[PDB]
Protein backbone atom coordinates (compact mmCIF):
# COMPACT_ATOMS: atom_id res chain seq x y z
CA UNK A 1 0.00 0.00 0.00
CA UNK A 2 1.29 3.43 -0.57
CA UNK A 3 0.12 4.76 3.23
CA UNK A 4 0.70 2.30 6.51
CA UNK A 5 -1.17 2.73 10.02
CA UNK A 6 1.59 2.94 12.72
CA UNK A 7 -0.51 2.59 16.38
CA UNK A 8 1.63 2.90 19.32
CA UNK A 9 2.15 0.94 22.16
CA UNK A 10 -1.82 0.37 22.71
CA UNK A 11 -1.20 -1.98 25.81
CA UNK A 12 -2.60 -2.51 28.94
CA UNK A 13 -0.20 -1.28 31.18
CA UNK A 14 0.09 2.37 29.40
CA UNK A 15 -3.94 2.78 30.21
CA UNK A 16 -5.80 3.67 33.54
CA UNK A 17 -5.15 0.92 36.29
CA UNK A 18 -2.26 -0.20 34.53
CA UNK A 19 1.51 -0.33 35.39
CA UNK A 20 2.59 2.58 33.61
CA UNK A 21 -0.94 4.79 33.16
CA UNK A 22 -1.74 7.75 30.77
CA UNK A 23 -4.05 9.78 31.94
CA UNK A 24 -7.75 9.14 30.04
CA UNK A 25 -5.43 6.95 27.74
CA UNK A 26 -8.66 4.56 27.28
CA UNK A 27 -10.67 7.58 25.86
CA UNK A 28 -8.91 7.15 22.34
CA UNK A 29 -9.35 3.90 22.06
CA UNK A 30 -12.94 3.75 20.01
CA UNK A 31 -11.07 6.44 17.65
CA UNK A 32 -8.00 3.96 17.59
CA UNK A 33 -9.75 1.49 16.46
CA UNK A 34 -11.85 3.64 14.51
CA UNK A 35 -8.75 4.39 12.60
CA UNK A 36 -7.48 0.74 12.11
CA UNK A 37 -11.03 0.10 10.84
CA UNK A 38 -10.73 2.58 8.27
CA UNK A 39 -7.34 2.09 7.14
CA UNK A 40 -8.21 -1.48 7.00
CA UNK A 41 -10.98 -0.58 4.29
CA UNK A 42 -8.30 1.72 2.57
CA UNK A 43 -6.15 -1.51 1.96
CA UNK A 44 -3.45 -0.17 3.58
CA UNK A 45 -0.64 -1.43 6.04
CA UNK A 46 -1.64 -1.79 9.84
CA UNK A 47 1.62 -1.64 12.42
CA UNK A 48 1.17 -2.15 16.18
CA UNK A 49 3.80 -1.55 18.03
CA UNK A 50 4.35 -2.67 21.52
CA UNK A 51 6.94 -2.67 24.45
CA UNK A 52 8.30 -6.40 24.85
CA UNK A 53 10.30 -6.06 27.97
CA UNK A 54 11.95 -8.71 29.63
CA UNK A 55 12.07 -8.69 33.31
CA UNK A 56 14.81 -6.68 34.87
CA UNK A 57 14.94 -4.53 32.19
CA UNK A 58 17.12 -1.77 32.18
CA UNK A 59 14.30 0.99 32.02
CA UNK A 60 13.13 -0.19 35.33
CA UNK A 61 12.88 1.07 38.99
CA UNK A 62 14.24 -2.80 39.73
CA UNK A 63 17.76 -1.65 37.41
CA UNK A 64 17.56 2.20 38.60
CA UNK A 65 15.71 2.80 35.51
CA UNK A 66 12.98 5.38 34.82
CA UNK A 67 10.02 3.37 35.20
CA UNK A 68 7.86 0.87 36.80
CA UNK A 69 7.83 -2.56 35.89
CA UNK A 70 5.76 -2.77 32.45
CA UNK A 71 5.02 -4.65 29.29
CA UNK A 72 6.84 -7.63 29.91
CA UNK A 73 6.57 -9.95 27.70
CA UNK A 74 4.28 -12.50 27.96
CA UNK A 75 2.02 -10.81 30.87
CA UNK A 76 -1.05 -9.23 30.99
CA UNK A 77 0.64 -6.20 31.00
CA UNK A 78 1.66 -6.25 27.52
CA UNK A 79 -1.80 -7.43 26.10
CA UNK A 80 -3.19 -4.76 22.92
CA UNK A 81 -6.18 -2.96 24.21
CA UNK A 82 -7.11 -2.38 20.93
CA UNK A 83 -8.41 -4.59 17.65
CA UNK A 84 -6.23 -5.84 15.22
CA UNK A 85 -6.87 -7.52 12.35
CA UNK A 86 -5.06 -10.94 11.30
CA UNK A 87 -2.74 -8.79 8.82
CA UNK A 88 -1.71 -6.50 11.50
CA UNK A 89 2.15 -6.27 11.77
CA UNK A 90 3.27 -6.78 14.96
CA UNK A 91 6.40 -4.99 15.73
CA UNK A 92 7.86 -5.93 19.44
CA UNK A 93 10.65 -3.34 20.36
CA UNK A 94 13.10 -3.10 23.83
CA UNK A 95 13.79 -7.32 24.07
CA UNK A 96 16.65 -7.51 24.90
CA UNK A 97 17.61 -6.67 28.98
CA UNK A 98 20.13 -3.77 28.15
CA UNK A 99 18.65 -2.32 25.50
CA UNK A 100 16.30 0.75 25.92
CA UNK A 101 14.06 1.21 22.73
CA UNK A 102 11.27 4.27 22.53
CA UNK A 103 10.81 4.84 19.11
CA UNK A 104 9.10 1.75 16.88
CA UNK A 105 12.22 1.81 14.26
CA UNK A 106 14.58 1.76 17.16
CA UNK A 107 16.04 -2.07 17.15
CA UNK A 108 13.56 -3.27 14.87
CA UNK A 109 13.18 -4.15 11.06
CA UNK A 110 10.36 -1.70 10.88
CA UNK A 111 11.41 0.81 7.90
CA UNK A 112 13.03 -2.83 6.31
CA UNK A 113 8.95 -3.77 6.39
CA UNK A 114 7.35 -0.22 5.43
CA UNK A 115 9.65 0.01 2.03
CA UNK A 116 9.00 -3.76 1.78
CA UNK A 117 5.16 -2.94 1.08
CA UNK A 118 5.60 -0.41 -0.77
CA UNK A 119 4.82 2.32 1.95
CA UNK A 120 5.46 6.30 1.32
CA UNK A 121 3.31 7.98 3.78
CA UNK A 122 2.69 6.89 7.40
CA UNK A 123 -0.12 7.94 10.13
CA UNK A 124 0.72 7.65 13.65
CA UNK A 125 -1.34 7.30 16.84
CA UNK A 126 -1.11 6.39 20.33
CA UNK A 127 0.75 6.62 23.51
CA UNK A 128 2.50 8.78 25.02
CA UNK A 129 2.29 11.45 22.68
CA UNK A 130 5.76 13.05 24.05
CA UNK A 131 7.61 9.82 24.28
CA UNK A 132 7.30 6.86 22.08
CA UNK A 133 4.37 8.49 20.11
CA UNK A 134 6.93 11.61 19.44
CA UNK A 135 10.07 9.28 18.44
CA UNK A 136 8.49 6.91 16.27
CA UNK A 137 7.02 9.75 13.94
CA UNK A 138 10.29 11.62 13.94
CA UNK A 139 12.14 8.70 12.99
CA UNK A 140 9.53 8.22 10.59
CA UNK A 141 10.81 11.73 9.23
CA UNK A 142 14.60 10.32 9.17
CA UNK A 143 13.78 7.11 6.73
CA UNK A 144 11.93 9.78 4.03
CA UNK A 145 8.08 9.17 5.13
CA UNK A 146 5.46 12.02 5.13
CA UNK A 147 4.33 11.83 8.30
CA UNK A 148 0.71 12.28 9.67
CA UNK A 149 -0.32 12.37 13.08
CA UNK A 150 -3.78 11.72 14.39
CA UNK A 151 -4.85 14.67 16.44
CA UNK A 152 -7.70 12.94 17.97
CA UNK A 153 -6.39 9.40 18.30
CA UNK A 154 -2.66 9.92 20.91
CA UNK A 155 -3.08 11.03 24.37
CA UNK A 156 0.15 12.12 26.40
CA UNK A 157 1.08 12.26 30.14
CA UNK A 158 1.71 16.01 31.05
CA UNK A 159 -0.07 18.68 29.39
CA UNK A 160 2.50 21.14 28.63
CA UNK A 161 5.08 18.20 27.72
CA UNK A 162 2.38 16.67 25.26
CA UNK A 163 2.02 20.56 24.03
CA UNK A 164 5.90 21.02 23.63
CA UNK A 165 6.01 17.69 21.61
CA UNK A 166 2.89 18.09 19.31
CA UNK A 167 4.62 22.06 18.21
CA UNK A 168 8.44 20.36 17.90
CA UNK A 169 7.09 17.47 15.66
CA UNK A 170 4.89 20.05 13.79
CA UNK A 171 7.68 22.62 13.23
CA UNK A 172 9.76 19.39 11.82
CA UNK A 173 7.32 19.16 9.03
CA UNK A 174 5.03 16.01 10.75
CA UNK A 175 1.70 16.90 9.59
CA UNK A 176 -1.54 16.65 12.26
CA UNK A 177 -4.38 15.79 10.67
CA UNK A 178 -7.67 13.98 11.83
CA UNK A 179 -10.66 12.29 9.79
ZN1 LIG B 1 9.05 0.55 28.19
Amino acid sequence: PEEALIVVDMQRDFMPGGALPVPEGDKIIPKVNEYIRKFKEKGALIVATRDWHPENHISFRERGGPWPRHCVQNTPGAEFVVDLPEDAVIISKATEPDKEAYSGFEGTDLAKILRGNGVKRVYICGVATEYCVRATALDALKHGFEVYLLRDAVKGIKPEDEERALEEMKSRGIKIVQF
